[PDB]
């Protein structure tokens, strides 16, 4: 079992970056799969990011070639890099964690941590 | 002669990562140095960082190992990544361009931005990082 803590969150403006950290405690974590999702109120919990126990990644259609996911065993941590932010990314950000999934399924996640906020201004504000 | 726009600022969580950039408009954009400068509450507009019209660098030592100065000449834009983001870094940063300019001295750069937010949480906000 693992427990997550994101953190790293902010309100940003239109075209900015942020970093999203997700610290695990626990056994093995170089053994777990990490995923980052992403939930704006009134919507359904979406898939952004993964990374495998070998860091083979996989990006939602949405965040490829502005986001970037990776980990650091040594540290207990993953990251989510977020360049070129747009006011659709406005959502809470979550990061999980499985040992037996590594899929785009929020079903497929048995850790999780409480969420960090990430809010984006409109285009050209 | 140039005019600068900066973006990419907001409030942040301490230990958390932004990235400015300041767009210039004008000719010969490669010409120029390009410095940040910030300005807290009750302060004067004091140096962090800059980068010569040869990539050369230049860092304040509050910020060093932290903040990151970049320049892309095609997009006629500089950019500041900060990591590892400190209360002590709440400020309005602003841009400012010179071709004339090898100083951390804010009088020897022309060129300015109107500034963008930058507002860090409190230590306390802030994680133990591994
Ligand atoms: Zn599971
Ligand atoms: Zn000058």
């Amino acid at each position: 079992q693992v427990q997550l803590q994101e953190s790293g969150g902010g309100s940003v403006q239109a075209g900015g970056s942020l970093k999203l950290s997700c610290a695990a405690s626990g056994r093995s974590f170089s053994t777990y799969a990490m995923g980052w999702f992403r939930q704006a109120p009134g919507q359904d919990r979406e898939f952004v990011a993964t990374i495998s126990w070998t860091d083979s990644t996989d990006y939602a259609d949405s965040v490829k070639g502005r986001f970037t996911i990776s980990r650091d065993n040594a540290k207990n941590t993953g990251y989510l890099q977020m360049n070129s932010l747009k006011p659709e990314d406005t959502a809470v950000y979550y990061c999980a964690a499985d040992r037996w999934a590594s899929s785009r399924r929020n079903v497929d996640y048995d850790y999780w941590g409480q969420g960090t906020q990430v809010t984006v201004s409109s285009h050209g504000s």
